[PDB]
């Protein structure tokens, strides 16, 4: 599915990331842009081998179990699979994990380098929430 920009931030909003660990949803929007422009479809393979998925491109090296990145976690027990869905409720929660875990949204190496400092309320401007 490719989310429109408003219709994402009306679904990021309504699973609580508005805020989330004190980041406004237009971060999320703005992250969500560069990493997969807005298709849950989204995957892209690392050059250690692990793989992103999904509209927030999540990392198979850590986040997610795809059975083809060797010595991996799987921090929040899911398929990789999972995060390909219409439904962004898994992408989600996961986000949820890697923002606490101590970096922030710089854990997306796509929002420091073009969201982090910009105006991000922007990608919510004009949508009705
Ligand atoms: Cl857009
Ligand atoms: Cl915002
Ligand atoms: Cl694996
Ligand atoms: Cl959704
Ligand atoms: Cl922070
Ligand atoms: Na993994």
């Amino acid at each position: 599915k490719v989310f429109g920009r408003c219709e994402l931030a009306a679904a990021m909003k309504r699973h609580g990331l508005d805020n989330y660990r004190g980041y406004s949803l237009g971060n999320w929007v703005c992250v969500a842009k560069f990493e997969s422009n807005f298709n849950t479809q989204a995957t892209n393979r690392n050059t250690d081998g692990s793989t992103d998925y999904g509209i927030l491109q999540i990392n198979s090296r850590w986040w997610c179990n795809d059975g083809r990145t060797p010595g991996s976690r799987n921090l929040c027990n899911i398929p990789c699979s999972a995060l390909l869905s219409s439904d962004i409720t898994a992408s989600v929660n996961c986000a949820k994990k890697i923002v606490s875990d101590g970096n922030g949204m710089n854990a997306w190496v796509a929002w420091r380098n073009r969201c982090k400092g910009t105006d991000v309320q922007a990608w919510i401007r004009g949508c009705r929430l």
